[PDB]
C-alpha cells in the first residue's frame, strides 16, 4: 500500500512569520538563501484523515496570502472545511480562494472561527458572506462558531475530525490553539493561560511559534518556546511563525534533539 | 553598459484571471501544465523609471495575493508607490505587504486609488490607514486621489512617471486603464467608454485583458479583445487576464504576429 490509510496526515504548509522569508524586498535576515527550506510562507496546517480504502476528511488551518500556492504544492485537491486561529492578514488575507471548492463541492464553504475573529472576517470580507448592493456574486462561506474548552467535530470522506480548542494570549489579543488527537498547534501566542495546560502538555507532537531570539511583544522568543517545550514534555516539537532571525541549519543545532525547525511541506502520519 | 538606463521598464508580474491558473484544486482547464508560461499569478504591472546612472522610480498597479512573490522574483527591492485599477479581491488582498517597504522608506506608503476603489480599502483594510481601538499597530498607507481624465505624476529617485488615468466599463462596475507614455494597461474590461479612447489608441504596447474564448459579463472575450486590437492599431499587444480556457501556445498561433499571449515574468524597456 502506497497511499495514505487509516491515518491522520499532518501537513505545514508554512511556518514564517507574517513578512514571510525573504522580505518583499528580498531580507533574508541572518537565513542562509541557499537552504530551501529557509523560504517560509505565511503559518498554516493542513490536517486530513484518511480511512481503510484511502477516502479523506481535509481541513486547513488558516488562509493567509499564500493559501493558493500552499495547496497547489500540497497535491491535496479538495477542502472540507477552514479553521481559524485569530484574524491577523497572514492568516485570513487568502480567503477568497476557498470560491473554487465552493463549486466543486457544490454547496457554501464550512468555516469556523470564535466571535472575535468571525466579526472581523464579517467587515473586511463581508461579501463571502452576504451579496453587497450593487453586486450579483452569490456568497462562498456558511460560518460555525468555536470557543475556548468547547471540541468540535468536523465531517467529510475519511470520517470525522476532531478539535479541542483552547485560549491563547497574543500580546493585545486572544489567539486560539488547538489539539487533534494527539498533536497540538499553537502558533501566534505570547502566554498560556492556566486553563489551557491540559490540552497542550503530553503531546505525541507540539507545533509551537517561536519567532525569533530577541523577546517580542506578540510571540514567544526562542528561548521562551524551549523553557514551554521542556514544562510541557512533548515527544517531539516543531517550531514554526519563524523570522528571519532564525536559520534553519542554526536553529536545528541549538535545539534539543526532540526539537526542530519546521520548512514547508513538512508532512507526517500518525495513527487514529 | 548592462544595466537598465534612460527608460522605462515594464515587467508583467501576473497575467492570470481571478483564481489563478492552475486554480487552487489543481485545475488547468486547457493550459499544457508542462509549460511553465501557463503558470499564471494574479494580475498585475511594475512600472520602472531608469536616469543615466541607473536611479529608479518604482510603481506597481495592484497589490493581489500575489504580491510578495511578484515582487521577490522581479529583482526590484524599492518601491515608490501603489496605484489602483478597482477593488476586487485579486487586485487588492495582497495591500498588507507593503508594511515593509515603509520601514525601508521611513514613510508612509504613498497609495493612488479612486473615490470607490478607495472607500472600500477603507472598509476592508482600515487598520493600515488608522489605528483601530485595541491595537498598537501604526498605520502604513498615505491616500491620494485619482480620477479619469485627469493625469498624475508620481516622483523618485529615477524621475517622475506620468499616468494618464480613464474610465473602463467592468460589466457592473468602472475599472481605471492607464497609459505611461506609449504603453496602454487596460485589464478588467468589458467595455470602453467614447471618451476613453484616445488614451488608448496609437499605442507602441497595448496590455489588453483577454479572459477566455466565450463570452463573459465583465471581460472581453479572446475574439473581442482582437477587435479592439485591430481598432486601436497598437504596435505590439499584449493578453493578460487570462484564465485556464487559454493555453499560452495555441492563444499564440491564433493571434496576429503583433499580438501575443502575456506570461509572468515577461519584461520590456522602452524610451522616456
Ligand atoms: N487590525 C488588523 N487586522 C488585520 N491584520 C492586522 C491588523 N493590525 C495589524 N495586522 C497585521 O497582522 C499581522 C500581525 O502579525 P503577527 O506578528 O504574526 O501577530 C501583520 O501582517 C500586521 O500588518
Ligand atoms: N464585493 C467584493 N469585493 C472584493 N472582491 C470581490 C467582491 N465580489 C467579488 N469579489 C472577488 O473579485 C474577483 C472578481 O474577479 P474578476 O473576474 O477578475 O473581475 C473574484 O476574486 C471575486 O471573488
Ligand atoms: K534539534
Ligand atoms: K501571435
Ligand atoms: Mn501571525
Ligand atoms: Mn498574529
Ligand atoms: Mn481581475
Ligand atoms: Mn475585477
Amino acid at each position: 500500500m502506497t497511499s495514505p490509510r487509516n491515518c491522520l496526515r499532518f501537513t505545514l504548509l508554512g511556518c514564517g512569520s507574517s513578512p514571510g522569508v525573504p522580505r518583499i524586498n528580498g531580507d533574508w535576515g541572518k537565513c542562509d538563501p541557499k537552504n530551501p527550506k529557509n523560504r517560509r510562507r505565511r503559518a498554516s496546517l493542513l490536517v486530513e484523515r484518511y480511512d481503510a480504502e484511502g477516502n479523506n476528511t481535509v481541513v486547513v488551518i488558516d488562509t493567509g496570502p499564500d493559501f493558493r500556492m500552499q495547496m497547489i504544492d500540497s497535491g491535496v485537491h479538495m477542502l472540507d472545511a477552514a479553521v481559524y486561529t485569530h484574524p491577523h492578514a497572514d492568516h485570513i488575507h487568502g480567503i477568497d480562494d476557498l470560491r473554487t471548492y465552493v463549486v466543486d463541492n457544490g454547496r457554501l464553504m464550512d468555516v469556523y472561527a470564535n466571535r472575535l475573529t468571525r466579526n472581523r472576517l464579517y467587515d473586511t470580507f463581508g461579501y463571502c458572506f452576504e451579496t453587497p448592493v450593487g453586486s450579483s456574486y452569490p456568497p462562498i462561506l456558511s460560518m460555525h462558531d468555536i470557543a475556548p474548552e468547547t471540541p468540535f467535530s468536523i465531517e467529510g470522506a475519511g470520517g470525522a475530525i476532531r478539535f479541542e480548542p483552547f485560549s491563547q494570549v497574543h500580546g493585545d489579543i486572544e489567539s486560539l490553539g488547538f489539539r487533534i488527537g494527539s498533536v497540538v498547534y499553537c502558533t501566534d501566542v505570547s502566554a498560556f493561560p492556566e486553563q489551557s495546560l491540559q490540552y497542550i502538555k503530553d503531546a505525541d507532537v507540539l507545533i509551537i511559534g517561536a519567532l525569533q531570539y530577541r523577546p517580542h511583544p506578540s510571540h514567544f522568543s526562542l528561548g521562551e518556546a524551549l523553557e514551554w517545550i521542556e514544562k510541557l514534555s512533548p515527544k517531539r516539537a516543531i517550531l514554526t511563525h519563524m523570522h528571519v532571525p532564525l536559520d534553519y541549519e542554526t536553529v536545528m543545532r541549538e535545539t534539543p534533539h526532540h526539537v526542530e525547525p519546521g520548512y514547508d511541506g513538512l508532512r507526517f502520519e500518525v495513527a487514529v
